[PDB]
This record gives C-alpha cells, structure tokens and sequence, in this order.
C-alpha cells in the first residue's frame, strides 16, 4: 500500500509536484533550407538538420489554491528556458537558419479566409516580401519584429508586430489548470479536470476529439499496469494523446515500463476524423492541422522527420530521414510510484505551403507540408534522487 503520492501539503508528492527536483531539458533542431530559388520554381526542397540548441528548464507551480475538500487543486505551471552553450552546437544569437517566412504565410491565410479581412494585402504588394527568410535561431525561437506585422499593428494593436515560435513563452504558463489530486482514488492522481475554466475543447469536430483526458504529462498515477493505456494532455499539441506499453526497462536501479506514442494517434482513421477540419478530410497519417489553436496560422504538427507518417510526406522533402530510436516519443515510468524516470518527448513544427496565383511570393512552389523545426523535451533521473527513491520504496 502506497499513496504517499497525493497532492497534500507536507507530503512527498506535493513538494515534488510544486518544484520538480528533476531538471527537464528542451533541445531544438532546425532545418536549414539549402535551395530556396529552386523550390520557388517547383523543385524538391533540400534541407539540413541543425542542432541541438540545448535549454535547461525551470519549473514550478504558482497560483496554488486547494479546492473541494482536498480532492481538487488549482495551479499554473510556469516554465522558463536557460540556454546551455557547451551542450549546444552553437550560439543561437549568431547562428543563422534560412526557412519559410511564417508571418507572411500567416497573414496570407488570414487574407483568404478573413481573420484579418482581405484589403491590407495591399501592404504585401506595396512592400514585397520573400517567402524564404533568414534569421537567427534566437530570433526564430524567442521572436523578432516583422515588417508586415508592424504595419498591421498600426491599424490593429490587438495584433502583435512580433513573431516567434516560442515568442513570450519564457517565464509564463500555458494557462489555468485545476488538477484532480489523488485522495478520492489513487487512479485519478494529478488528473486534469479543467483547462482555462472549461472541461473540454472548442476546436475539434467530434465531442470525443475535444475531450481532455489524462495528465499534463509530467507525471502519472501510481500502480500502473502493463495492460492499461495512459492519457496525456499536451496543451501545445492542442489535443489529448494516449501512450501505450512498449517494453520493460531499467533506469538507474529502478524498474520501468516503457510507454511510447503509437501510430494510431496521427493515423488517418475512424476516431481521428474529427481532427481533420472542416470535413473529415485529412492531409494524411502522421500530421495534425493545428491552425485552429495556432491563431489561424498554417501550422502543421508532426513527429520529427515525419516519423510514423505517410511516406509521401517524407519523400516530399529531401533531408527527411526518420528512424524510431531518434524520433520516437517514449516515457519510462516507475510502475509502482507512477513516477517518470527517463523520457524523450519529441515532435515537429511544419508549415503548409502551396502555390497561390494572387501571391507572386508563392511562385511555382509545390504543395507540401514544410518542415521547420523539431525538439526533444527530455528528463533523466540522477542517481542521488534514484537511490533515494529506491531506498524510500522500503
Ligand atoms: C543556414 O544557411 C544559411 C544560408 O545558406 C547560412 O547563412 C549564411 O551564413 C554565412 C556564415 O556562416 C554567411 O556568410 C558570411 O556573411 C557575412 C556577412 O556578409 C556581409 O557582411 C560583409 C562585411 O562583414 C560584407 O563584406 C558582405 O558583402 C555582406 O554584406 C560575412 O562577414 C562572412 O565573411 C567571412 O566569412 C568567412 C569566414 O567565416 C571568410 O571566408 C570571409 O572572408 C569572411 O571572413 C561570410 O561571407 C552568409 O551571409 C549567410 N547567408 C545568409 C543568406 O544569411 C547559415 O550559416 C546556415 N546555418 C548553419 C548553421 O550552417
Ligand atoms: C533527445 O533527442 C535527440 C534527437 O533524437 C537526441 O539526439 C540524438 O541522440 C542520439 C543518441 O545519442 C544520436 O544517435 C547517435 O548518432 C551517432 C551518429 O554517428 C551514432 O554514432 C550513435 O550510434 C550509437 O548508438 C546506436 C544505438 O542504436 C547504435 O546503432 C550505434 O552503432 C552506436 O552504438 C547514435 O545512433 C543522434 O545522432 C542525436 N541526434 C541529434 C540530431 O543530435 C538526444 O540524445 C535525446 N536526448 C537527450 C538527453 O539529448
Ligand atoms: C487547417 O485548418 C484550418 C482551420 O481549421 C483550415 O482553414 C479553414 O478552412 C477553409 C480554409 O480554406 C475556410 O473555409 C472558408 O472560409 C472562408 C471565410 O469564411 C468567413 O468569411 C465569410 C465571409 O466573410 C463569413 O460569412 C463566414 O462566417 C466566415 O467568417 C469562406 O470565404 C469560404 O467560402 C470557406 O467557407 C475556413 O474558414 C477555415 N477556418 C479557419 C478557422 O481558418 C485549413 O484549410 C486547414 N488546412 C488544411 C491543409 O486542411
Ligand atoms: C478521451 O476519452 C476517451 C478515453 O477513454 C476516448 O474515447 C474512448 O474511445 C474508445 C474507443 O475509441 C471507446 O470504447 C467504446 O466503449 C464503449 C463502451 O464502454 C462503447 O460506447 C463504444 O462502442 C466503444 O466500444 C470509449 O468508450 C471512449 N470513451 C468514451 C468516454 O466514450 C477519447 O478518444 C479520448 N479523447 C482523446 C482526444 O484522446
Ligand atoms: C528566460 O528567463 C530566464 C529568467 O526568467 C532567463 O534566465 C536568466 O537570464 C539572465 C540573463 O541571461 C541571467 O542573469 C540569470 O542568471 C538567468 N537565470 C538563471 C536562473 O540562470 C533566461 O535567460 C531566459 N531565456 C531566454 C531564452 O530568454
Ligand atoms: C483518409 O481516409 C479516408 C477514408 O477513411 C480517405 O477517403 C477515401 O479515399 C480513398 C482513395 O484511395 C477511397 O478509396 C475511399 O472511398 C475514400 N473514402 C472516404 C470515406 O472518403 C481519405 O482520402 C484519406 N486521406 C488521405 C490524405 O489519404
Ligand atoms: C476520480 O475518482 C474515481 C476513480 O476513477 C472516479 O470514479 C471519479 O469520478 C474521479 N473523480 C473526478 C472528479 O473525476
């Protein structure tokens, strides 16, 4: 019998939940575009992998308020990134990556449908823009100021002049959570009962696809069994996800279940039909159109190098060489305590791009899902926390 693991002040679990002792690392990998003018004339894109750029994460919960007798708890997870130079391939402020111009592809999408109405497109033809641009890794991640966005900001202050993939994500949270702690049942430990004051999502077609299942992914309920499926809600992924048992593992001195993300998640099927907007029509297996959660931006999520995806996605881009061991998402969980020992959470950011006759910027470019960057969010238990854990077992 152990629930030493519940969120209650003074307990083992709560302190660890509030200020995680295990350091998490996020490393970024970029795809440098080697043939922009040839792509614009309709040839196959050739890219180059650049990285890692390693950032150590700072984690803790704020806004903590207990609720409902000690069954529920409200919190926000703040997260910050500290760059590690010696563990990275180079200095992200010096290093240049050439890739798609995301701000202008974004406002274009905004023009055809109207998030921004059509009419200020006349900016684009006033100031002509290149589809492929060159910025530093630091500019691409943490933001830079854009010509066209700046011009719009004048008329629409609600719209930011700045764009970055992770822009204004440093030292902030993903929004308001209320977590279900474990004292009604150990099973429902650190389970998510709401996000921004709503119990389900807006975005997806089906009821079911809009469901929020599982934990935030940083931990799991104790006494996990091999047979059972484990649910996660990665907010940034804009949908719930489950992982399934793969193998038995050992991390440090501790036994572990190896849970991985199955191919069922991104496959074009059945249950996943609700993720294809607007009608049940999917780009294919292995991709997720997140435009809805990404502010109307033509962003397509996928796994690194289109791992677990239709091959035509891989074939479309020269330089995509997917493999299981490098690009898979796995989590090694201590079965008894539901604690994560080792994990690699990996996913890719891509951009949908197609030829447009109203926009000369698009040229003759092929219709494809264009890779920009992927990442590995990892954690590894040290031996002093491990051995202390393995004596605490008894
Ligand atoms: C991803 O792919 C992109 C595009 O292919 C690469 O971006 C290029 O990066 C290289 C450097 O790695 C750049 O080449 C350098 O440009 C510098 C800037 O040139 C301007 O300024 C100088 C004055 O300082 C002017 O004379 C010049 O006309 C330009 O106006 C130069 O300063 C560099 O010169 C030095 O380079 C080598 C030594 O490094 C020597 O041979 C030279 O004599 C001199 O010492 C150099 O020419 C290039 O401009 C970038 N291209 C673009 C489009 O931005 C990324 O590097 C690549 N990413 C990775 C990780 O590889
Ligand atoms: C986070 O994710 C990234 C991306 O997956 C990951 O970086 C990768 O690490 C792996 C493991 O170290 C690297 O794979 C190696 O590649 C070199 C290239 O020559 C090989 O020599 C290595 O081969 C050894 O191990 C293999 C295991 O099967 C054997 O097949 C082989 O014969 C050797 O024994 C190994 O394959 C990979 O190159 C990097 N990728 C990048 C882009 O850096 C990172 O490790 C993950 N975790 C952490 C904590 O960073
Ligand atoms: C990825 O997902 C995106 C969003 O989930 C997809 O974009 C959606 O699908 C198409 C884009 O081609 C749009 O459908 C058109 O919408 C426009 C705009 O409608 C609005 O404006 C009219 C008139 O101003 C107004 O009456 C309406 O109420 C709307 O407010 C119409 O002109 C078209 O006829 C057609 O309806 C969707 O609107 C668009 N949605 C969003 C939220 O952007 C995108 O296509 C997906 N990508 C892939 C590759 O599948
Ligand atoms: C989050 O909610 C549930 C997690 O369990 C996911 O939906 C579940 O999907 C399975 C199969 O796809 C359903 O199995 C069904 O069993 C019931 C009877 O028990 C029956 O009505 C069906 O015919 C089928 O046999 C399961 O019931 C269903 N869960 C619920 C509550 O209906 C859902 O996909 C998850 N969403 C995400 C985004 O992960
Ligand atoms: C994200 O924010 C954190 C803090 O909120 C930054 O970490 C600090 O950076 C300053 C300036 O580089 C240093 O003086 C501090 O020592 C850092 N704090 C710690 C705990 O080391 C971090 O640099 C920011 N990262 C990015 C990419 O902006
Ligand atoms: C995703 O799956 C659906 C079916 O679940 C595909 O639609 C089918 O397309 C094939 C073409 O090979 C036809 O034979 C079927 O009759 C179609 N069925 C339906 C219900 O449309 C759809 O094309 C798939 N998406 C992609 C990108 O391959
Ligand atoms: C968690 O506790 C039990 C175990 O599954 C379940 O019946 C209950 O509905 C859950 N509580 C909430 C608030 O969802």
């Amino acid at each position: 019998i152990e629930k030493k693991i519940v969120l209650r002040n003074g307990t083992e679990a709560f302190d660890s939940w509030e200020k995680p002792p295990l350091p998490v690392y996020t490393q970024f990998y970029f795809f440098n575009v080697t043939n922009p003018e040839e792509i614009l004339r309709g040839e196959t894109p050739r890219v180059e992998e650049v990285g890692p750029y390693t950032y150590r994460e700072l984690r803790n919960k704020a806004n903590i308020q207990f609720g409902d007798n000690g069954t529920t708890i409200s919190a926000v997870s703040n997260k910050a990134y500290v760059f590690e130079r010696d563990q990275s391939v180079g200095d992200p402020k010096i290093d240049l990556i050439r890739t798609l111009n995301i701000p202008v592809l974004t406002v274009i999408e905004w023009s055809q449908v109207h998030f921004l109405r059509e009419i200020i497109e006349a900016m684009l033809k006033a100031y002509q823009q290149k589809l492929f641009v060159t910025h530093t890794v630091d500019e691409l991640l943490w933001g830079y100021k854009d010509e066209i966005l700046s011009l719009i900001h004048v008329f629409r202050p609600d719209i930011s002049p700045y764009f970055g993939l992770f822009y204004e994500k440093n030292g902030t949270n993903d929004g308001d959570y209320v977590f279900l702690t474990g004292e009604d049942s150990y099973l429902n430990f650190t389970k998510i009962v709401e996000w921004n004051g709503k119990t389900s999502l807006d975005w997806w077609i089906t009821d079911k696809c809009n469901m929020i299942n599982g934990t935030d992914g940083d931990s799991f309920h104790p006494l996990i069994t091999k047979d059972e499926v484990l649910y996660v809600f990665p907010s940034d992924f804009c949908r719930s996800v489950y992982i399934t048992f793969s193998d038995y593992e050992s991390v440090q001195g501790l036994p572990a279940f190896r849970y991985k993300v199955p191919a069922e998640i991104l496959a074009n099927t059945s249950d996943n039909a609700g993720f294809c907007i607007p009608e049940g029509n999917c780009l294919g297996s292995g991709v997720l159109n997140v435009s809805i959660c990404k502010n109307g931006a033509p962003i397509i999520m996928s796994f690194p190098h289109f791992y677990q995806a239709d091959e035509r996605f891989v074939s479309a881009i020269e330089g995509m060489h997917p493999n299981q061991e490098d690009h898979e998402t796995f989590v090694d969980i201590n079965p008894l305590t539901g604690i994560i020992l080792k994990a690699a959470k990996r996913f890719q950011i891509n951009i949908y791009v197609k030829k447009l006759d109203d926009f000369v910027e698009t040229g003759d470019i092929r219709t494809m899902v264009f890779p920009v960057m992927y990442l590995n969010e990892s954690v590894h238990i040290d031996k002093e926390t491990a051995s202390r854990l393995k004596s605490m077992i008894n």
